[PDB]
Parts: C-alpha cells; structure tokens; sequence
C-alpha cells in the first residue's frame, strides 16, 4: 500500500527487463527500472543554473530553460 517493492524484473509492455537496465521509451522521457521500480524522469538537457524558470521551447525534449536566451551577466 505505502509503496511496496516486489520482484526485481520490470514489465514494460510485456518485456522483462533488468533493474539496473535502462530503456528509453520516449526521446523526451527516459525510463529505468531502478530498485526494481520503473522510474521515469524528464529529459533534462544541458543549460544554465541560476536561470529563472524551466520552459520547453515549442517542442523539444528538455522542459527546462537553456543557457543562451535571456542570460545574466
């Protein structure tokens, strides 16, 4: 109930993959069976640090603010 762990293998569309194994279902989103759990995280590409707020330009694979447009001193 409170997020329990069971079995290592991960079923992805009916495919048995390893935990340490990593599969990329989407070029904008990556998935991995970390700790036997399929943890999907957004695709964060290189960029600045301080910045302001994350924003995806039109349609990319990095829903963050890049380091080029609107840069600080």
């Amino acid at each position: 109930y409170v997020e329990f762990q069971e079995a290592g293998s991960c079923v992805q569309d009916g495919q048995r993959y390893n935990d340490k194994d990593v599969w990329k279902p989407e070029p904008c989103r990556i998935c991995v069976c970390d700790t036997g759990t399929v943890l999907c995280d957004d695709i964060i590409c290189e960029d600045v640090k301080d910045c302001l707020s994350p924003e995806i330009p039109f349609g990319e694979c990095c829903p963050i603010c890049p380091a080029d447009l609107a840069a600080a001193a």
